[PDB]
């Protein structure tokens, strides 16, 4: 029921219009913040484009307690031009744990929905 | 309840908007419909909508639109530039209300392809 | 509990066991949640409506298939349920695979990898929806 879709230091989206809510999560820095315990979806798509030659596309868990963020669902990609990188998977957060999206060195989104 | 996974078959430009299987083998519909393509929302909500292109400047699109305005809204949208093979993925929760709908199109235009949606 | 699992860290089955990708099942983010686990198949216990995924880290040295299949009773094969086939001096590659499909009570899912090389880079999970 708590769902978030969000549109294109941690990555940044847009939060409202139009593709672009929240309902039952928060926000602040690039992160979705979690109000509802439980399990979630959570998924990213990061649109790449160019001209180690390797990028990585992570969904990554922040607590404020702790400086260093815990891996979550990475990706490590190599390669005029267009790439496309996709993550989803199921993780448990507690109440005030917080999700962002890196990605190492329009199109793009990132969400999340109660399961 | 409401749920559907609809599985290639065989089309068919114009995009063009993709033709699918909605009741052999994997394939079905639980509370949404179809037609030419498009998978017709009937209960208004929050939607989970995926679809998955088995591809076999060259560089291919790969797109989920809505309709409601006229014309098509872009949804979900991935560009790549691929004897090879590459696949795209994408899903993402778009709120859609009775009536619309929602297709798939690929540029340059597949069995292991498919497209559905499920509420959330 | 609505059931749903997130299995981690895939390794190849003994070679020469014709099994499927092994996972971990208890520690980091792994957990099981009204489904079950046997050899690296996800064992379903409620019958319905599931989206399952697996995302699959690939990289080598210089065609591969990533499949989730199904096991059913009295069918000595398995069933393609979710394929891709892509094809990649070192190189890296991400797969993934996401969809609802409908299973019996006793019916497993599993992962396979065409050919295998191969925690948070390789992963196969489900929920019911």
């Amino acid at each position: 029921n708590p769902a978030a879709h969000l549109t294109g230091g941690p990555l940044l989206w847009e939060t409202q219009l139009g593709l672009a809510f929240l309902r039952g999560l928060s926000y602040h820095d690039g992160a979705l913040v979690v109000t509802k315990a439980g399990y979630y979806y959570i998924y990213s798509k990061v649109q790449l484009g160019g001209v180690a030659s390797t990028i990585t596309h992570g969904l990554y868990k922040r607590t404020p307690r702790y400086p260093e963020e815990l891996e979550l669902l990475v990706s490590q990609q190599s390669p005029n031009w267009f790439d496309s990188s996709f993550l989803g998977g199921v993780v448990h957060l507690e109440a005030g744990e917080e999700v962002v999206v890196r990605v190492l060195d329009t199109r793009s989104y990132f969400g999340a929905f109660m399961v």
